[PDB]
């Protein structure tokens, strides 16, 4: 087992740069809690090491594998005991059972301090003093928040942040430039990591190939042209990648990642014309590229799909000896001729095809029994539809703010023992797909919608796995990873719930709510809606209207009120006496 040393490898392979992204990254995503500082001094550490392996391969800790060499440099961190404790017990344990204690310790929702975001003068003058610091910041700062988010992504969106900076700091006024930029950039941050933490739920609760048959699915829709082999080699290596991603081996992810990128781009002419425009940039935008790639347009001359799935002879025969393959290959010829399907429809899709033919092939005439397999997919198609073009009609009329509105109360009804941060949080997610989706054109529509309902619907289960408390969320959550989205949306409101008191403390207001943007006010009035819906479940919304009108009457009232406790003081008390006499 004398070998290259990985660390020389990996640095030689990424460049350094990347290198100490990566490994920053690494750091920021096992040890949510400890300070900027010691991620820089750590990250000092093992890049001064990777360097003196580069420079003689026999040199100390060069034979160490990329675990233990990030483990020895955490356990050696002489303030480790004072941030958790629980992370303290790891150090004593040996490779690899350390290494997994380590992952087992990511949090979902650390509790730290929302992120700020200075003043421009502020954030301007702080990029312009030291970039390198400036920018480990935003790593460090999205990495502990969201420690599942897709690596080689994250340093691709400190790119972004940097190029809205240099935009913008010289800029005549900073503010206006700024905050619409950065809010749109934190916007497409956020989806991303959201699509990310659900392929790692995927690879890790459900296994590599619940993430596999997913895939597929969403390449053989962008890449329609390309032949089974060689979605099914993209599949594999995309596999590996999001595996040693969610898993912690960044170094190695990237690494992978770039070799995938430099696949397709050598392989683009039969894989897809759109490449083209991705093929020439740089490793970054090339790999982002790539990754949100527009579909391309389906080809022409397919033969009927039904030739090979419900007309061949071979139906049974092929289903019973080789059934993956057979399956895959379905899943495949199904979904290039339907990139106006969600990705998660065509899997239920796959689902029932396979629930059909196991029971058909059992029988003594099966082509008898399976003939009209594919016909009968139209009302697991049209259920999909309903509830698209329903609540796209919903969000139209109410806008924004009162779609948000009518999700919280419509989940916490469903769900009410979830805890109200959470509730608040998934239902502005929901209300936030009604946004993105609802203008698209049909074509584009449901993919849209549905697969964005998978990403925030698998938050919901997250944060709920780590708090756990609703029969009814752990069973849509554990079930099954494609019926998710139907099994909430079934879900009735909750009849056999016991309302909660009303907490006293609940509108009491110290008026430091006076210096909240209205956008943060908002928040504050969507929690105290779902509140008042935990305790009075059936309570109306011209009720629920006249409590948080006299909330925003409150606010509107006191902070433009010289002295706003005075105000808050007499006005609160009398906002929860008189919910008492609306309720
Ligand atoms: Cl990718």
């Amino acid at each position: 087992e004398a070998h290259k040393s990985e660390i020389a490898h990996r640095f030689n392979d990424v460049g350094e740069e990347h290198f100490i992204g990566l490994v920053l990254i690494t750091f920021s995503q096992y040890l949510q809690k400890c300070p900027y500082e010691e991620h820089a001094k750590l990250v000092k550490e093992v890049t001064d090491l990777a360097k003196a392996c580069v420079a003689d391969e026999s040199a100390a800790n060069c034979d160490k594998s990329l675990h233990d060499i990030f483990g020895d440099k955490i356990c050696a961190l002489p303030s480790l005991r004072d941030t958790y404790g629980d992370v303290a017990d790891c150090c004593e344990k040996k490779e690899p059972e350390r290494n997994e204690c380590f992952l087992h310790h990511k949090d979902d929702k650390p509790d730290l301090p929302p992120f700020a975001r200075p003043e421009a003068d502020v954030l301007c003058k702080a990029f312009h003093d030291d970039e390198k610091a400036f920018f480990g910041h935003y790593l460090y700062e999205v990495a502990r928040r969201h420690p599942y988010f897709y690596a080689p992504e994250l340093l691709y969106y400190a790119q972004k942040y940097k190029a809205i900076l240099t935009e913008c700091c010289e800029a005549a006024d900073k503010g206006a430039c700024l905050t619409p930029k950065l809010d749109a950039l934190e916007g497409k941050s956020l989806i991303s990591a959201a699509q990310e933490r659900l392929r790692c739920a995927s690879i890790q609760k459900f296994g590599d190939r619940a993430y596999k048959a997913w895939a597929l699915v969403r390449l053989s829709q962008r890449f329609p042209k390309a032949d089974f082999t060689d979605i099914s080699k993209i599949v594999t290596d995309l596999t590996k990648v999001h595996k040693e991603c969610c898993h912690g081996d960044l170094l190695e992810c990237a690494d992978d990642r770039a070799d995938l990128a430099k696949y397709m781009c050598e392989h683009q002419e039969t894989i897809s014309s759109h490449l083209k425009e991705c093929c020439d940039k740089p490793i970054l935008e090339k790999a982002h590229c790539i990754y949100g790639l527009h579909n391309d347009e389906t080809p022409a001359g397919l033969p009927a799909v039904a030739e090979e799935f419900v007309e061949d002879k071979d139906v049974c025969k092929n289903y019973e000896e080789a059934k993956d393959l057979f399956l895959g290959k379905f899943l495949y010829e199904y979904s290039r001729r339907h990139p106006d399907y969600s990705v998660v429809l065509l899997l239920r899709l796959g689902k029932a095809y396979e629930a059909t033919l196991k029971k058909c092939c059992a029988t003594d005439d099966p082509h008898a029994c399976y003939a009209k397999v594919l016909d009968e997919f139209q009302p697991l198609v049209d259920e999909p539809k309903n509830l698209v073009k329903q609540n796209c009609e919903l969000y139209e009329q109410l806008g924004d703010y009162n779609f948000q509105n009518a999700l919280l109360v419509r989940y916490t009804k469903k769900v009410p023992q979830v805890s109200t941060p959470t509730l608040v949080e998934i239902s502005r997610s929901l209300g936030k797909v009604g946004s993105k989706c609802c203008k698209h054109p049909e074509a584009e529509r449901l993919p849209c919608v549905e697969d964005y309902l998978s990403v925030v619907l698998n938050r919901l289960c997250v944060l709920h796995e780590k708090t756990p408390v609703s029969e009814k969320v752990t069973k849509c959550c554990s079930e099954s990873l494609v019926d998710r989205r139907p099994c909430f949306s079934a879900l009735g409101p909750d009849e056999t719930y016991v309302p909660k008191e009303f907490n006293a403390e609940t509108f009491t207001f110290h008026a430091d709510i006076c210096t909240l943007p209205e956008t943060e006010r908002k928040i504050k009035k969507q929690t105290a809606l779902v509140e008042l819906v935990k305790h009075k479940p059936h309570a109306t919304n011209d009720q629920l209207k006249t409590v948080v009108g006299e909330f925003t009457a409150l606010l509107d009232k006191c902070c433009s009120a010289e002295d706003k406790e005075a105000c808050f003081a007499v006005e609160g008390p009398k906002l929860v006496e008189s919910s008492k006499a609306t309720l």
